[PDB]
């Protein structure tokens, strides 16, 4: 073989990039890609004030060392140099401009061997314990003479540019700051053919912005308790049911990722599990699906708003549906007048007649969600009736229980009214919501009996995450977790090709949801009280590509 | 000497033991322990006809080899004195193996004996005269691992001479006639390191456990550490629960036994649960949202780390099916599950001043058979009133098996205040695929210590019942927990329970003649081969 310099001396690059203030030349239908995150700095300093989580991450990565692994690292390097043979520390290299941006109390960077690249400055110009080098090659010379774990290139742009340039980077620890700031310096555009993403972290919120961490890798080129594992799997199937009908070769990017910790993967992995292990069934006359039974997803609303990023989604419609529910409405015309067609097909003359609702007016969806939420138990008449003080106002009741009896285990909202089922345009999919309160934080579990993974679920996750935010707010609580329990989870065969494409896309840090803070009652929300900020997503996809 | 013979030459023991019958009692024991499983053979052959899974397991283990790991041992071995494994058995044992299957293929067969014509068999079939002579035969061969296949006499000698590093023990959870037994294993000398998943093979459940002698690439490895840079150092309640008390639990490497889905939740709630003085002043540790799945086709999930009785919960189930709400019916059968919820004082505090004692209101049974009807009293005739959900789900399962609307719901929002108390088991949803029925039950409130164990058994039984009257085979029972909690008063008992190793699960047998959900009677249910640890009082309050 022919050892590569970056491999022998373990040279890595670590950075943090925000989005750049681009000029809206006429289309807000912005096209997003990895290059969306490229802002490095502005006016000699970072573009942002303080994002402490990234600092913590930066410090942890650049200071972490594994002494037990060094003995191996040393041998490799000496062998490479043909020179067969104080806590261990990592080396950090940075441009002069980067060095000058660091506050005096933080330089030199603690527990790290600091190296600075410069031409205009010499060792005499520095009081600190640091190594000065005037050219990339000197670093390689220095590294061959030092005892260190790993080497991290900290920037700036010029420094990144030349290192990536000479392919002296083994991996790029890239922090994606999902917010926009003014920038004058940028990270070099990464050659998609020279570097591939191999891992994505969980998403977090720090100093009013979400962010995640991804890793780019450079293109290709007791043991007795380990056998017990092999024995215990003596009775496993070599393959997966639909493997031959799906072909893993199609999920190259998806399978090539080592660490998939981004929350969106809970959704993506379920899609994958169903495609590979789902049972073939025939739900509605003709149409076919792949199905599984029993899944659970958890989204941390305090850290992000889980709006899928591997495809484009709009929320105006589902928000109006939600306000429609809250108003206790069952009149489909209200949504149609706002150009929301979610329920249009379930309210036609033909659809109603086939549900045996011959005496139901067009678009009168019957005692569905809204009616059940505000009047469960009342006798449904028509969509124009005034059901004031009729039935059980569940909504009002759960809000009251959350405010005065937070530890109660009976805080549930249920739409599955067994008596009214046949009067509904169709039985509800979202059976119930149960709330949980701890230390001023509100969590919600929603049980879905039937789940269309390809089309519905994406919207369903958003609907209830927003609802949890709304309920938390009017009860003076902070949103915590939104827990989605899936009963019959299916993938329509018509969606397969589209989901294959989606599964090979890498998620972007999630966006955030902002609610007008003045709203103190669940019934006072209007469409303009909701704001989805920093939504970065891939190209929209039609689940079924029929034409 | 830091390590001895067994560790040096890697000598393992592999066996399969069934339970033994006694001319004293039938199939019901009083006390159970690891020695419960000790049946090795009967009249020169195995106690049982055929258990193909154990045969498959035995074969897979005795033949498996990892050549890229050999020299690691070879080095250590010599530094003391197609790669295959070595198998040692007694003559009597060798005599039982059939001709066509003898000698054991792909393995180095050795026969410990005293009177064997070493010239009557090929040289590929080694023979030793004494236990301590095997160490000599190993120092000359190229083998990966050495497996002692018995028999009883052989095991005994090897165990006494402490030449056993590990014991791959198959627990056959059924009884047979035996005349030979496995030597009682000294717990002080050996400890269970791993327990597999539970299986059913040839009409018996069994699992595999591993005994261990008490000794008393990197690229993405660092990346793993970086992604955990924000993870909490210690566990929320470490100090209060003290993980050191769970030595056995923590000492187990592989915990694949289904009972661990339950046990792990207990552990997770203890270690990470949120302290909440929820109700009555009584404290609890709570978490939100868990899911357990049990394979009813392979076993009945009746907890074995403690003793559980089922007559009570079966009668409750039949009571639900009859659509009853009369607490007295149960009390007169000494089923007191609902007694506290039906007293004058409890009803009055529920504001049910006009409700008769033990008249629980429109609860489970009423909703199951009459959802929507107007509840009057527990004695009224409700025939043809309200929606009969039970009848409907059964018809849906039979006539429209792929329906995604097969739900049985007890949470009738309109009747909640009229019930002695709102249902904990909100609903059941069914799934039918390839002649198999699965069930999901969503529980809003879960008392991990007392309730959940019974809840699991209760709905597993119900799944079997529905499946049978629909001519389907039961598949999975899926348990979804909402507010999952451990009462503080149960903590010490659960600590004890968490350190007990599960036994292979029992099986449930229903009278096969019952084909209508309403025709079941208490005598139609039987639990078989229930092996369990001694009962535990969750509330140790004397
Ligand atoms: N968010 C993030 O992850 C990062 C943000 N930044 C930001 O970007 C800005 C700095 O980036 P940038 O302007 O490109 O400056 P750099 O930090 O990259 O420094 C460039 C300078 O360093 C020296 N240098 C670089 N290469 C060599 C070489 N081969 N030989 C000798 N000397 C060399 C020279 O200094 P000299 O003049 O002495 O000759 C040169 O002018 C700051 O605003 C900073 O806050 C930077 C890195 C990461
Ligand atoms: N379920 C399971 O996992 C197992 C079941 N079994 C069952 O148990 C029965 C066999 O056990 P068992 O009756 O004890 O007979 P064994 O298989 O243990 O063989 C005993 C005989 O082997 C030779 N032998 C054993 N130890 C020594 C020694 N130290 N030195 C010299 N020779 C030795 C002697 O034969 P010789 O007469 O030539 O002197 C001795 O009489 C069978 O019915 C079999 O099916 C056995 C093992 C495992
Ligand atoms: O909010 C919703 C509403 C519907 N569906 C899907 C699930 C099923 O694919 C179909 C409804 O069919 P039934 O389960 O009612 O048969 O719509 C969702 O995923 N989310
Ligand atoms: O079948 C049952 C019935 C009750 N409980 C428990 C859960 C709660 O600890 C208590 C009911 O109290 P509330 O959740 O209603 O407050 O009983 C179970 O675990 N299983
Ligand atoms: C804490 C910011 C930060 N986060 C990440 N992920 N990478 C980096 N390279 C830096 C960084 C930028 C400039 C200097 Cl001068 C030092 C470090
Ligand atoms: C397949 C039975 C089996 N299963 C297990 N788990 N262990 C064993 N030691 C044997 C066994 C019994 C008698 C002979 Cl002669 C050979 C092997």
């Amino acid at each position: 073989m022919m050892e590569q310099v970056c491999d022998v001396f373990d040279i890595y690059a670590i950075c943090a990039c925000c989005k750049v203030e681009s000029k809206n030349e006429g289309k807000k239908n912005e096209v997003f890609n990895n290059y969306t995150f490229r802002g490095l700095g502005n006016k000699g300093v970072l573009p942002w004030k303080c994002i402490s989580l990234d600092m913590k991450y930066f410090r942890a990565v650049t200071t972490y060392v594994n002494e037990s692994k060094y003995e191996k690292l040393k041998y490799k390097r000496c062998k490479y140099l043909n020179k067969e043979t104080k806590k261990l520390q990592n080396v950090v290299v940075m441009g002069r401009t980067n060095w000058e941006s660091i506050p005096k109390k933080f330089k030199p960077l603690s527990n790290r061997i600091n190296v600075i690249l410069s031409r205009t400055l010499k060792k005499e110009d520095f009081d600190e314990d640091v190594y000065i080098i005037n050219k990339v090659e000197d670093l390689i010379v220095l590294l061959g003479k030092l005892n260190y774990y790993k080497c991290f290139i900290l920037g700036g742009s010029v420094v990144y540019q030349e290192f990536l340039e000479k392919k002296l980077i083994k991996k790029i620890y890239f922090t994606r700051i999902n917010s926009t700031y003014e920038c004058d310096v940028f990270f070099p555009e990464i050659n998609e053919n020279e570097y591939q993403i191999i891992s994505v972290s969980d998403v977090y919120t720090s100093n009013n912005t979400t962010l995640d961490f991804i890793i780019y890798k450079k293109t290709n080129n007791d043991d007795e308790e380990e056998d017990d594992f092999v024995y215990f799997n003596f009775n496993k199937e070599k393959e997966e049911k639909n493997k031959n009908s799906i072909h893993p070769n199609d999920f190259q990017i998806y399978n090539s990722l080592k660490y998939k910790y981004h929350p969106e993967y809970q959704y993506l992995n379920i899609i994958y599990d169903i495609m590979m292990n789902g049972n073939k069934q025939s739900d509605r006359t003709g149409v076919g699906v792949l199905s599984k039974f029993g899944y659970i997803m958890k989204f941390d609303l305090s850290q992000y708003f889980p709006l899928l990023t591997t495809k484009k989604l709009f929320l105006r419609g589902i928000i109006e549906e939600l306000l429609w529910f809250i108003r206790g409405e069952t009149n489909g015309n209200t949504l149609l007048n706002k150009n929301v067609r979610i329920w249009e097909a379930n309210g036609t003359r033909e659809f109603l007649d086939n549900r045996k609702l011959f005496h139901r007016e067009v678009n009168d969806l019957g005692p569905i969600y809204g009616f059940q939420w505000r009047h469960f138990g009342a006798e449904y008449t028509n969509m124009y009736d005034n059901y004031e003080n009729k039935g059980v106002d569940q909504l009002k009741n759960i809000i009251n229980l959350i405010k005065n009896d937070p530890t109660s285990r009976r805080i549930l909202l249920c739409a599955w009214n067994v008596k009214d089922l046949d009067q509904m345009a169709l039985p509800p999919c979202h059976i119930l919501c149960q709330f949980y309160v701890f230390d001023g934080k509100l969590s919600c579990i929603m049980y879905q009996r039937s789940c269309d993974l390809g089309l519905g679920v994406p919207f369903n996750i958003a609907s209830y995450s927003i609802f949890t935010h709304m309920i938390a707010q009017v009860c003076n609580l902070q949103p915590a977790q939104f827990i989605h329990v899936l009963g019959n989870a299916h993938v329509y065969n018509n969606h397969i090709d589209s989901l294959k494409i989606q599964l090979n896309r890498i998620p972007y840090p999630f966006p955030t949801l902002k609610l007008n803070p003045d709203i103190k009652n669940i019934e006072d929300f209007t469409i303009s009280d909701f704001t989805i900020q920093n939504y970065v997503h891939h190209e929209k996809i039609s689940m079924d590509m029929a034409a």
